[PDB]
């Protein structure tokens, strides 16, 4: 679509259980300073979701919150879920009746998954600083609607259990759509990846990638095996700019593709739906949570994700991933990145140190 | 099975195309040091398959190639394919009508991939020293007949391609039982990898693998989602022994794997079927062929694989095994994993090494 200059926007914040709140705050803060300097209003409507709205309403994903999220332009979501909750069933906890359910209601179908490794990270990443090469800065644009997760008949009896792993055109296209458009606007590469050699599904899905991929031409687009995108990831994983894949391989290759930053602490997610939803990449950290020690960059750089794809602010977005970097860069760093921990910053000087990084540079 | 002593063998050795004859000739050679140590009759029936059967019979899995196949105990198998026959359509080619269709028409059920990071080529891995730990020495056990890859119904039309993803217990039972036993003669943990909580093919594999491994009391059972395994192959990957997977999820998982040693030439496979297939994990090596540079330790630690688990020569397997390991440690490297090229050893110096070192821990 079409981002025209708006200057009033509306934001549901579900800041959550546990860290969620700490790191939501920060967040929040940057958005204080995004807001003075552009003049523009944000409309925080804030909802409770998970053991916050259990605790409140009796049921982890209420009647008000819905209505909140529905009405807002945007979702920005803190993390959910603590042992407080932990022994309710499975429909009432936090994760599914709150998390998940959320999710299923916004009928989303992508996730957008970025991974970089700053510089003066390197040393925190699992793999060598050779292998890292001359850096790694990707994103997965994963499928979210369909595939084997959703794909019918599928069931379970006493002997034998099943899904359908199934695409369609109009769902390819859909999505192929998403990633050139990302694509288009980085590093102009899509490759795709899926088991086309094997899997019907897959031969599908490279068909419908290919022929999007005409109204692109200044997009290189690759394809790949996923089994061989596992293994280049961990081997050459600088090669990558966009890479599109379906709702279980960007499951798997998204979580991978996690561990090399090292930290999940450093990185942000967005899926795109009925109403974009942002939120950490990461979960729960019951052991830290209320410690002002959680790492608030993943959620700085969701609400980074938010402005540049709710609100078509790509600059201020871009603003925001450069003070973090730049913050990084001068030596800052929370326990989870730290490698003396008695010389790591906590959640709120982390916060306060973007937000005058970004005052700075603006 | 219980392996008696027996001392009469029947092997088929098809040696392939390019690199194939190279190192399946140096396996040889470490075979008859093994020869003449147990004092076991080894008898070699060879045959064509792939571009050497096409040159000889017109078609790359002939019948006289089937036939010594099903008449032997066990197949050792180089590679297949090359730049002469590319050009070929699909099914005419040596890796689809070759190879592909001996895989086939054996019906092989679990695909065992070992994967050690020696310590002395620990620089040659994409991972850093210290991700690496006290040490990589895991087997992925995939299972091969059933799953995504040959569930019904299956098709593709124009505008959508599906698969059915399914699993019944008689199939779990089977490759769960050869993942346990290979367990039990090694480090006594399995890992169980699915994908429970989305899909019902997943619940149904992790609640039969349960039951089995309730005929395994000393064996310690974990279960991780495909996803979460697929960051700890990177983040840990010295937690885990027996990898216990799905057709899908350990094709992308032991090639995932397959990247930390940083090399294929390293790395043996076997299948388990009707006969037991051995041979190198990775491919054709068009560039080399001919040219003594190909590493022969993939062919050779297969040839180990056939000893311990087609014939239940473990002993002389595990000797072939430290043989190898202590030729590496000398400092001996072929092209593939020398950091001075020129200082290379040949495919055939390597092989002569091997044999020496074998004949003197013997
Ligand atoms: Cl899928
Ligand atoms: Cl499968």
């Amino acid at each position: 679509k079409i981002h025209h200059h708006h200057h009033h926007m509306k934001i549901a914040v579900l800041p959550g259980d546990g860290i969620g709140p700490e790191v939501v705050r920060e967040a929040l803060k940057v958005l204080e300073v995004v807001e003075k300097k552009t003049g523009k209003t944000f409309e925080k409507v804030f909802g409770h979701i998970g053991g916050d709205a259990i605790d409140r309403f009796g049921e982890p994903l209420p009647e008000e919150t819905k209505k909140i999220c529905l009405e807002a332009d945007a979702i920005f979501l803190g993390s959910v879920g603590g042992p407080k909750w932990d022994d309710l069933p499975p429909e009432k906890r936090p994760e599914i009746g709150g998390l998940l359910a959320l999710r299923k209601m916004l009928n989303l179908y992508a996730n957008i998954r970025p991974i970089k490794v700053y510089r003066s990270l390197v040393h925190v990443s699992p793999l060598k600083e050779k292998v890292i090469g001359s850096g790694v800065d990707l994103v997965t644009v994963r499928e979210l609607s369909y595939g084997v997760y959703y794909g019918q008949p599928r069931g379970l009896d006493e002997e034998k259990g099943f899904d359908t792993m199934i695409y369609d055109r109009k769902t390819v296209e859909r999505i192929a759509r998403t990633a050139f458009e990302i694509a288009k606007n980085r590093r102009k590469k899509v490759t795709s990846v899926d088991k086309a050699n094997v899997l019907y599904s897959s031969m599908l899905w490279r068909k419908v990638v290919n022929e999007v991929a005409r109204e692109y031409p200044d997009v290189e687009l690759t394809h790949i095996y996923v089994d061989n995108a596992a293994m280049q990831l961990i081997l050459k994983p600088s090669q990558f700019d966009v890479i599109l894949t379906t709702n279980m391989f960007g499951d798997i290759l998204s979580d991978e593709s996690a561990a090399l930053p090292g930290s999940l602490g450093l990185l942000p997610s967005a899926s795109f739906g009925d109403k974009n939803l942002y939120e950490p990449a990461g979960g729960s950290a019951p052991d830290i949570a209320g410690k002002n020690i959680a790492n608030p960059i993943a959620q700085i750089l969701s609400l980074a994700m938010m402005l540049e794809h709710s609100f078509g602010m790509v600059e201020e977005a871009r603003k925001i991933e450069r003070a973090v970097e730049l913050v990084i860069e001068e030596g800052y760093r929370t326990r989870d990145i730290a490698e003396d921990p008695e010389k790591a910053v906590s959640t709120s000087q982390m916060g306060d140190l973007i937000c005058k990084k970004l005052e700075e540079i603006w």
